[PDB]
């Protein structure tokens, strides 16, 4: 197995809590590696305590999968701290997650950034697939902006190997939001790369709507029926039909008829070459020839 860096609680401190959840608490903080002047801003994810021996065996699995992935569009682990409670330490992304980012800047985002982000997210998922990993929680909130030109996937807490037995530690946490999940996931607790492709669909939709809540104001109990009827999220205003066609293929009920991530890379790369053809945004200017 891998060798992970282990840090002393004294090497760093938690300034403030970026977020809170069933998973646990994640803080913003500062980290001075020993024998180094440099001060590094970090995110510190303090996990929830396990409530069973088997979950207590598994609570660190998250850190090992995160440490084993090496890809520019997937976030990495700096190390763990075990002193009292389990803490994963990662690089802070000061621009924050994409969901908030597109909300903060809905007036200022050009078509080229939106389509390049879709390419980057798909590349990272395609990497995870090559490694037999199923993320199970892809969402705009789980994509972080290192830079406008660089975005990364994250929240590996629910990630698992394809076909693996469900972990006892995953079951002791809160449930995934239904509104990003594929129908087969909802009905039978099946998860695959193709169920991740569905959540990519919703994620794209979130970005193209500049951060709207999927199925807003609807009860999660209705969602399974809606999907069975055949109803799907609407075409975002800025999207041409080519873009919406792609989202809609991601929500097809036969999982093996949805696109593969490698196909999404090709399609969205093509659009990102000529972005104003595929996304129509006011204030988006293409220079005259
Ligand atoms: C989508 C909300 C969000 O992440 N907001 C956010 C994030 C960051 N920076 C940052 N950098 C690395 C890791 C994380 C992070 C945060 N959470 C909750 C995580 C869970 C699992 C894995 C990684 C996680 N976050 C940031 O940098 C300062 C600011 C920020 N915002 C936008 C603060 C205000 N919002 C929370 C409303
Ligand atoms: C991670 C939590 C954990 O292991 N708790 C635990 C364990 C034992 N001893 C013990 N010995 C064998 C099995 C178990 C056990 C505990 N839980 C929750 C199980 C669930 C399924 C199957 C087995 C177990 N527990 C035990 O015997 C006195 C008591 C507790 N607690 C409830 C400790 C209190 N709290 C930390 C949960
Ligand atoms: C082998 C059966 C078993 O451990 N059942 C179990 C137990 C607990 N809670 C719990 N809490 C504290 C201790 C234990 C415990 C379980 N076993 C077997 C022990 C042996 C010695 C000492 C303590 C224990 N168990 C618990 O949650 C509170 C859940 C379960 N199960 C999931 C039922 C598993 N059963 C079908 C085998
Ligand atoms: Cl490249
Ligand atoms: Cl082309
Ligand atoms: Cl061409």
């Amino acid at each position: 197995q891998a060798l992970l860096r282990i840090l002393k609680e004294t090497e760093f401190k938690k300034i403030k809590v970026l977020g809170s959840g069933a998973f646990g608490t994640v803080y913003k903080g500062l980290w001075i590696p020993e024998g180094e002047k440099v001060k590094i801003p970090v995110a510190i994810k303090e996990l929830r305590e396990a409530t069973s021996p088997k979950a207590n065996k598994e609570i660190l699995d998250e850190a090992y999968v995160m440490a084993s992935v090496d890809n520019p569009h997937v976030c990495r682990l700096l190390g763990i701290c075990l002193t009292s409670t389990v803490q994963l330490i990662m690089q802070l992304m000061p621009f924050g997650c994409l969901l908030d980012y597109v909300r903060e800047h809905k007036d200022n985002i050009g078509s080229q950034y939106l389509l390049n982000w879709c390419v980057q997210i798909a590349k990272g998922m395609n990497y995870l697939e090559d490694r037999r990993l199923v993320h199970r929680d892809l969402a705009a909130r789980n994509v972080l902006v290192k830079t406008p030109q660089h975005v990364k996937i994250t929240d590996f807490g629910l990630a698992k190997l394809l076909g693996a037995e469900e972990k006892e530690y995953h079951a002791e946490g809160g449930k995934v939001p239904i509104k990003w999940m594929a129908l087969e996931s909802i009905l039978h607790r099946i998860y695959t790369h193709q169920s991740d492709v569905w959540s990519y669909g919703v994620t794209v939709w979130e970005l193209m709507t500049f951060g709207s809540k999927p199925y807003d104001g609807i009860p999660a109990s209705e969602i399974s029926s809606i999907l069975e009827k055949g109803e799907r999220l609407p075409q975002p205003p800025i999207c041409t039909i080519d873009v919406y066609m792609i989202m809609v293929k991601c929500w097809m009920i036969d999982a093996d008829s949805r696109p593969k991530f490698r196909e999404l890379i090709i399609e969205f790369s093509k659009m990102a070459r000529d972005p104003q053809r595929y996304l129509v945004i006011q204030g988006d200017e293409r220079m005259h020839l």
